């Protein structure tokens, strides 16, 4: 059965206005900005950007990638496609 959400794991996140994003769920380091409650921090691949996200917009990337992991027109989308398969726990700053 699922648990919560925890650091490491692998998403596609959804914002308003952009397709289902390849993202994973982020540690929050020692002395850094904590998310809002009920949030979690996403790290969003190809971009390197970060947003706060609740689990209503956080899709599982095993159940989800045959219907959300093809290439986009997006800036960045087809970068993080190849960054959460081939190396998704990497430092990336
Ligand atoms: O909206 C976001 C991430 O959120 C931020 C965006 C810009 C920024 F300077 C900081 C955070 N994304 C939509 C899908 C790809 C990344």
């Amino acid at each position: 059965m699922p648990h919560a959400f925890k650091p490491g794991d692998l998403v596609f996140a959804k914002m308003k206005g952009y397709p289902h994003w390849p993202a994973r769920i982020d540690d929050i380091a020692d002395g850094a900005v904590k998310p809002p409650p009920n949030k979690y921090p996403i790290f969003f691949f190809g971009t390197h950007e970060t947003a706060f996200l609740g689990p209503k917009d956080l899709f599982p990337y095993d159940k989800s990638k045959d219907k959300y992991g093809k290439p986009n027109k997006r800036k960045g989308f087809n970068e993080g496609l190849w960054e959460i398969q081939n190396n998704p726990h990497a430092s990336y700053s």
